[PDB]
């Protein structure tokens, strides 16, 4: 093989052993082998990477190349023939609220984060892809097909640079190239802290020795707080309306305001660590910040896996949830708890549970005014909506009355991120992530549809008449091969969402495998998993039994309505309750006594 010690990660870290808390980096949770499931590495390789020339250039890159003997089809083409349509009506998921999809998201920034290449602090190639779709180094173009309107009014290509990838950042040599994974592969809410030093510390309040996370200073939700204002210009969110002057949010996490209904659980998020510290300094008059600060961190790790295994896993594997996850058996420090290359695209099924538009509610859940449900489109890397606009109440009674978007073989992302993604480096509403989902698979060095199908103990198609039956869609079937000319060619991506749902689920056979390993291994592979022994008390255990999301609102909202099971569709009032009938968190368990 190739280097076994290789990568440009956090260097200086070393080991407390006894410590009753995470690093921040992820580092020290396996004590045999430290830097498993550490921010900064490269993603693991459940499989052989799949390249142009075996080791770095993607397929798509050399027009003569082949892939199995036929050339690859344009990602934008695959987008424009196979994942758009224009009806929006009846798409909607009827037993899925709109947090569902929500909440995947934040799961999924809290698991992985491959980022983009760079090198150019001042750079003008980073214009050559732009203006001249020029394919080279990290230049990697979509080029639209014969008849693409954008055309017309957009040039010959979108833009799209490389994931970023381990050992250095430069060309390079050594073993196939292994992308990165700038946030820990534990589910610890890196997401709300952060998953470097550097960044962590920022974003506490080292003022007061309160353990409190810092809030905004210029602008305030009826006496609740908004995240810092992320102040380096030039700024996507200030971009987006030149008048209102209002720049993104500072979270644990960069994307953090991609998306309005985002920037409003980071807010939640937020908010709840600093109400647990306020509980713990009246229960713990005697506790310095740093231990109010990883008290309520710990807390609000224990939160996110709880509801995430609980009551977000079980509806999205269905049936197939025990099949992969099965009861909990206590901490074993053989599995690998690394997020994998290839789950960092399954795991992108819930971009066809997307909705169109994004509504703000009154208390009585009425339409909040007469603007009241906007284009999806208009709403990235928007927090004006939110500090000028009404605060985060209206959009979370969106959250709760309204339905994510059902995934439909027939129409699979709305032209919403289609057609109209706008990407912070670029100043267009008029990219495609559907098309940016195919090249990164491409860009990722991904094997293919049949290799994975094979990998899950799951038949590989041969013939037309074979993933006609697989996918139980005659038409599906035949212009996914009217393109790709093989089903091995078929990119994971498409392939895995193109799948029929398994019963009570919401992703096909192919995604519930790799999904449901995964979050096997991150459970199984955590030290600091909530039920394994010495890390919580029994008795801080049954206070953590009792938590939801419906009471997270409660506690930091002004909104009074809820439902129970906040994931499944909810119509109000009928399936609403007062927050004096949903549990708290008991928090005595965490009184601490000196004698
Ligand atoms: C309107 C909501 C959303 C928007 C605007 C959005 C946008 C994006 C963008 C631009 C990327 C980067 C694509 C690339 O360069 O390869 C991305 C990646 C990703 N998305 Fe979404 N997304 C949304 C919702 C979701 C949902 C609901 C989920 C999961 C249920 C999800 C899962 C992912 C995952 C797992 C990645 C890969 C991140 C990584 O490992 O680097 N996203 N999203
Ligand atoms: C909308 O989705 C709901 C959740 O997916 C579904 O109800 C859920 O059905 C499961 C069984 O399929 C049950 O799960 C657990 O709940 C019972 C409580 O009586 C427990 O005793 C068992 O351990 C069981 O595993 C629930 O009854 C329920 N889950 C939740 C969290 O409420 C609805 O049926 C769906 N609605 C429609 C119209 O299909
Ligand atoms: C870090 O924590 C500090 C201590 O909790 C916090 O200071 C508090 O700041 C708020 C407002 O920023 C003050 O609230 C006061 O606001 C009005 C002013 O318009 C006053 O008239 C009221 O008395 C009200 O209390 C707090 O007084 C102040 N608390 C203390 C003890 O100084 C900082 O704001 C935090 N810093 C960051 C960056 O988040
Ligand atoms: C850019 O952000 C601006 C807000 O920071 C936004 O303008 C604001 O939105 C509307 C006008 O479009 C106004 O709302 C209503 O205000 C009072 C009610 O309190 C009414 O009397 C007005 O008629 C109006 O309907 C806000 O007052 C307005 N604020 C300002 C300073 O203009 C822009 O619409 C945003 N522009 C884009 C392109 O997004
Ligand atoms: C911890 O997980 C490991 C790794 O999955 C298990 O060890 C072995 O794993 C291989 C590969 O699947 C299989 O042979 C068996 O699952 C295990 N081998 C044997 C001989 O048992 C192991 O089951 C787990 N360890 C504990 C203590 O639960
Ligand atoms: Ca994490």
């Amino acid at each position: 093989s190739w280097e076994v010690g290789c990568g440009a990660p956090v260097p200086l870290v070393t080991c407390d052993e006894q410590s009753p808390y995470r690093t921040i980096t992820g580092d020290c949770n396996n004590r045999r082998s430290p830097a498993l499931g550490a921010a900064n590495r490269a993603l693991a390789r459940w499989l052989p990477a799949e390249y142009e020339d075996g080791l770095a250039v993607p397929f798509g890159w050399t027009q003569r190349k082949t892939r199995n003997g036929f050339r690859v089809p344009l990602a934008r083409e695959v987008s424009n023939k196979i994942v758009g349509y224009l009806d929006e009506e009846g798409v909607l998921d009827q037993n899925r609220s709109l947090l569902f999809m929500q909440w995947g998201q934040i799961v999924d920034h809290d698991l992985d984060f491959a980022p983009e290449t760079e090198l150019g602090s001042s750079e003008h190639s980073k214009v050559q892809c732009e203006e001249y779709c020029v394919q080279g180094d990290e230049c990697f173009p979509i080029m639209f097909p014969k008849n693409d309107p954008k055309l017309k009014t957009q040039g010959k290509c979108m833009p799209f640079f490389r994931a970023g990838f381990v050992c250095p950042t430069p060309p390079y040599q050594s073993l196939a190239r292994d992308q990165i994974n700038a946030v820990t592969s534990f589910l610890d809410a890196s997401l709300v802290y952060g998953s470097e030093p550097s960044l962590a510390s920022r974003l506490r309040n080292l003022s007061s020795p309160l353990g409190l996370m810092a809030v905004n200073q210029e602008a305030w939700d009826h006496g609740l707080a908004y995240p810092p204002f992320n102040n380096v210009k030039p700024s996507p969110c200030e971009f987006i309306n030149t008048t209102a002057h209002v720049p993104c949010f500072q979270a644990g996490d960069s994307r953090a305001s991609e998306q309005i209904l985002l920037a409003t659980v980071h807010t939640l998020l937020l908010r709840e660590h600093n109400r647990l510290a306020r509980e713990l300094k009246r229960l713990n008059p005697h506790w310095d910040g740093e231990m109010l600060y990883q008290e309520a961190r710990k807390i609000l790790g224990a939160f996110i896996q709880i509801i995430t295994f609980r009551d977000y896993l079980p509806i999205v594997l269905g049936s197939e949830m025990q099949k992969w996850i099965p009861p909990y058996q206590g901490y074993n420090n053989s599995v690998d708890p690394r997020i994998s290359n290839v789950f960092t695209f399954a795991f992108r099924f819930g971009h066809m549970e997307v909705p169109s538009t994004v509504s703000r509610l009154d208390e009585n859940y009425q339409p909040w005014g007469p603007e009241a449900e906007l284009p999806l489109h208009t709403l990235f890397f928007n927090t004006w909506r939110i500090i000028k606009d009404g605060g985060i109440d209206p959009l979370v009674r969106g959250l709760l009355a309204k339905n994510s978007k059902l995934m439909n073989q027939n129409k699979m992302v709305t032209s919403e991120l289609r057609n109209k993604l706008f990407q912070p480096t670029h100043k267009v509403h008029g990219f495609d992530l559907a098309a940016i989902n195919l090249q990164r698979c491409r860009d990722h060095g991904m094997p293919g549809y049949n290799s994975w199908r094979g990998f899950c103990g799951l038949s590989q198609p041969k013939t037309l008449k074979g993933l006609q039956a697989v996918l139980k869609n005659k038409v599906l079937a035949k212009k996914l091969l009217d393109l790709y000319k093989t089903p091995d060619n078929i990119d994971i991506w498409i392939g895995g969402n193109a799948e029929p749902m398994v019963e009570r689920g919401r992703v096909g056979p192919l995604l519930a495998c790799l999904l449901g390993r995964q979050f096997q291994q991150i459970r199984d592979g955590d030290r600091f998993w909530w039920e394994n022994p010495g890390v919580f008390t029994e008795k801080q255990r049954d206070s953590l039994q009792k938590v939801s999301f419906s009471r997270l609102i409660c506690d930091n909202t002004h909104i009074t309505k809820v439902p129970l099971h906040a994931f499944q569709a909810n119509n109000y009032p009928h399936d609403f309750v007062d927050c004096s009938a949903v549990d708290k968190l008991d928090l005595s368990p965490w009184a601490s006594r000196e004698n």
